[PDB]
């Protein structure tokens, strides 16, 4: 195959184009009015230069050998191929592309029409003849859409280096629909922010050593890894959603079978999400945030009245407030939906005597939420900046003891990080919401303290997958994450108590379709 | 030059012999013509896998090298390894195991000959006869299986390229010994995980004579990578020299390295200066070892008395000071309490700290002398009852962070909570630590909660599994950096074991004499401030 002999690759960047359904074809915008749809995305410029300039002299020998064999026979550079329209779009000061052998496809222009150190070729076949005559490492097709269409059509592309630009622009030219039977995603990068958009980089592919063994001399759950074909097919799984999906995989393959309803469990994990780069709302199924933002606002108001959330059509706590649920807790003297001294009460009134959900607890008990905001502002190197919901004295009065034990804060160089320790983690249903809740809370605390958010760090104690979620989670693990969305806060909010639901916007959420974790 | 062309390695297992420690601590080979120990099945398994493994696809380069060396184009002019045994060694092996399967057996003997023996098992009577025999064989590697006498001469004659050395961390009567490996002539390049087999810990160390399509994609995904701090390269030469660092002590040492290399410069209360990072997890397998650091010397009497004091529910610092346990002495002074605004607190009245929260959470603290019997929540009793009666509970947590009482404490607890997990008769524990002094505090903290896990496991009739240490604010004091650079260049020894008196079946019944550390092999003490 000519793409394998001559190492022909495509590299492109695609944005989104003007109950949405998402698929890989979501990312297809290439151009508008003969230029790019976006103003500079500097990180993609940096990636593009690194990929198209990188050469490995030690691997050249084998490539020269392979091409000589196939053909019957100063510094090494890559070849870059551009359509004439692409070429004319590039600013003069960037042309010819530095440290690369520049090739232009044109019928209307000939070598006499160019001042620059470029090769002009007038048909695809003449590129292959040219590649036979040059010393080069790899050949990158740089676009635009006519050039990509014809090279993909002729199966002349070994891999596509595809930048997913997670923002929407006016486009008039599009990357061709990639045929799923001809090209497979094999690698996915980390998620980044550049020039007020998130993006990632994916790769489509055409469809002492003895001592390691010795140390390995001493190396289950009716899970069939051929149930995880796509998941196990990927080479590089660098997208941060894989911190979650890898824990699911680990519990399924290595988990302990336990009772209450079956689970598989393991003990002790950590996930870290870079909130400066993305908002980690899972993309491998559809999540909604209205409920968990109302929950957080209800916590911050210090409320324990389940009816407040129910009147907003938020049902997160409904089951924990029923007559039957409260009586099974021995809370015979608790009104329905009076959840007792749970999160909000502990955050604003730790150590106060709970009475009922209607009482006015003003200036009763410890306002640890106000205290941690004061420590972050006035004593940011403190190792005591903890917010703790696990009030040992009050546990049996709560509808149930908190899962989210504590949040600890860390301030360095004007940036806020947060650790949340979770004693009990429902990986299939609860953890995706819990990541989103404490990520939003970190943003709120950072803003009211005039800081930038850095990391949300999630520590999982008892980490379990319900046996009833296994089939749904096998479906999810075989989906490839999309670049994450971004969270916007109203910058006018200066105090933790002053946020309302319209002060939060999730932008550029691209996701696979919703999953029922339990299939009735 | 020879040992490199013919790939001649030594494989041995050494015990300790019947207090300063060094590599030569591990030198026991034999007693009265047999092995000093009863039988260590994991070393048997390692020995068999190492001495039998061969890689067909890597032979061409070995044969090529050997032919070139011997001025030949072919060996003669199923790939196996050669194993070389002393006659005493050979005559100590039982019949059913001789000759050693899937290996070319060679025996050094001056007094026996090929007539006395059989098959394709070679006798040789000089060491030079091995080199000519290797010149004439197709084999992968050559392993010297010893005898003291055999290792002695092969090491003198400089004929060993690597030593595969098993460290058996227990003491036996020995009459023969492995030669002192000179530090200038051999260096450790790799160290394994620590195991238990047949009532001893052991590890495996290695001494050395002193589709690449997806390979570029790795370079592309790395295009945005930067190494902050003015710690030097040469300064961690031994640490950076090792290839495989599988010993569990590296979970601690790798965090020190990470903080030194990538940590954030901050200035804490005493303007000492730290390097800090946020969020780590260490996991220690208490079924296989007791994780007492071996790269410096650590003492445990104080740390045990501290836990016994917590378990009694005590808050009286004088109790510990009267036993010369001075861990809380700084936090109980008039000056320290006054600076905490505890003007009405007696000296060494630490307030409602760990022991009070563990036995009496929510009770009104009065003074360190009051009778709190039956006041507040006995969380320690409650978690023991949950482990025994509801072991799949996800609510088995023991929490010292009482938000209501923090300001009454001499200081708020560093060790926020313990969570327990029970599976298949085994107990694991997570401890979450808000503030971690990596150089001085964390080594003790790992020991304290590993001991506590053993005590809870034992009173609940469970076996300990993991101790899992979660670090929040993890910092290295700038005044510890020189000492931690010395420590990171020390290779760990196999870990000791903890033995509890097995008769103790109630958490309140332990006494200092119920705790024994066995087989603690450690580098020299380090004063973390002004290098020792
Ligand atoms: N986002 C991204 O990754 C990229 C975006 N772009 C954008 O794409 C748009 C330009 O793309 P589009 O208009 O398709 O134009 P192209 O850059 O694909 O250029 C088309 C021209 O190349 C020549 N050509 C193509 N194939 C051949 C052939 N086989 N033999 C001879 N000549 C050939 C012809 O030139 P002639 O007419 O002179 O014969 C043809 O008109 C722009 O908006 C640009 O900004 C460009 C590349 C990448
Ligand atoms: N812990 C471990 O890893 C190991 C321990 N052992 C233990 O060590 C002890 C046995 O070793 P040790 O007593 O030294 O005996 P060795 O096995 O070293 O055997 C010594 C005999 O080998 C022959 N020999 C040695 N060198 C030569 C030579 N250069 N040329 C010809 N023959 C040579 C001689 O036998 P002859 O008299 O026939 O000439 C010599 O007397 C036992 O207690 C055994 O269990 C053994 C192996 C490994
Ligand atoms: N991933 C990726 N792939 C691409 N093929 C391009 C692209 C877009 C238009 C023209 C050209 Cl030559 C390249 C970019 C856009 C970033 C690089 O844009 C250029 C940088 C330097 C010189 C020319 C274009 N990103
Ligand atoms: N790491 C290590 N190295 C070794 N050189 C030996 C050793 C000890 C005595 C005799 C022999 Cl042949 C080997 C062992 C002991 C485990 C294997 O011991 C035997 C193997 C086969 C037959 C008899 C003993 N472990």
């Amino acid at each position: 195959q000519v793409c394998d002999v001559f190492d022909i690759y495509a590299i492109c960047a695609c944005c989104k184009v003007e109950n949405e359904v998402f698929n890989n074809y979501t990312f297809r915008g290439l151009g508008n009015k003969g230029v790019l749809p976006w103003k500079c995305i500097s990180l993609d410029m940096k990636y593009f230069r690194a990929v198209t300039t990188y050469v490995n002299e030690s691997k050249y020998e084998k490539l020269k050998y392979k091409r000589c064999k196939y053909l019957n026979k100063k510094k090494l550079q890559n070849v870059v191929v551009m359509g004439r329209t692409n070429w004319e779009s590039i600013p003069k000061k960037f042309k010819p592309l530095s440290n690369r052998i520049n090739v232009i496809l044109s019928r209307t222009l000939k070598k006499e029409d160019f001042d620059e150190d470029v090769y002009i070729i007038n048909k695809v076949e003449d590129l292959i003849v040219l590649l036979g005559k040059l010393n080069y490492y790899k050949c990158f097709i740089l676009g635009g859409s006519v050039v990509y269409q014809e090279f993909l059509e002729k199966k002349l592309i070994k891999k596509i280096y595809f930048t997913r630009i997670n923002s929407t622009y006016e486009c008039d030219v599009f990357f061709p629909e990639i045929n799923e039977n001809e090209y497979q995603i094999i690698s996915v990068s980390d998620v980044y922010t550049s020039n007020n958009t998130t993006l990632d980089f994916i790769i489509y592919k055409k469809t002492e050593e003895d001592d390691f063994v010795y140390f390995n001399f001493n190396k289950k759950n009716s899970i069939h890894p051929n149930d995880f074909q796509i998941y196990n097919s990927l080479k590089y799984k660098y997208h941060p959603e894989y911190q979650y999906l890898n824990i699911i995989y680990d519990i399924m393959m290595n988990g302990n079978k336990q009772s209450d309803v079956g689970v598989l469990s393991k003990f002790g994990y950590i996930m870290k999400f870079d909130l400066s780069q993305y908002f980690p709302l899972l993309t491998t199924k559809k999540l909604f945030l209205r409920g968990i933002i109302e929950e957080l606002l209800w916590f911050i108001r210090g409320e324990t009245n389940g009816n407040t959330l129910l009147n907003k059509n938020v049902r997160i706590w409904e089951a924990n407030g029923t007559r039957e649920f409260l009586d099974n807790r021995k809370l015979f003297h608790r009104e329905v939906n009076d959840l007792g001294p749970i999160y909000g009460f502990q955050w604003r009134h730790f150590g106060a005597e709970y009475t009922n959900m209607y009482d006015n607890y003003e200036n009763k008990g410890v306002d640890q939420l106000k205290n941690i905001i004061n420590l972050i502002k006035n004593d940011p190197t403190s190792r005591r900046i903890l917010l703790c919901a696990w009030n040992v004295k009050d546990l049996d009065q709560m509808a149930l003891p908190p899962c989210h034990i504590l949040c600890q804060f860390y301030v360095f160089d004007g940036k806020l990080s947060c650790i949340m320790y979770q004693r009990s983690c429902d990986l299939g249903l609860g953890v995706p919401f819990n990541i989103a809740s404490y990520s939003i809370f970190t943003h709120m605390i950072a803003q009211v303290c005039n800081l930038q958010p850095a990391q949300f760090i999630h520590v999982l104690g008892n980490a379990h997958v319900y046996n009833n979620h296994i089939d749904s989670l096998k479906i999810q693990l075989n989906r490839i994450p999309y670049p994450f969305p971004t969270l916007k806060l109203n910058p006018d909010i200066k105090n933790i108590e002053d946020f309302t639901i319209s002060d939060f916007t999730i932008q550029n959420y691209v996701h696979h379709e919703k999953i029922s974790m339990d299939m009735a």
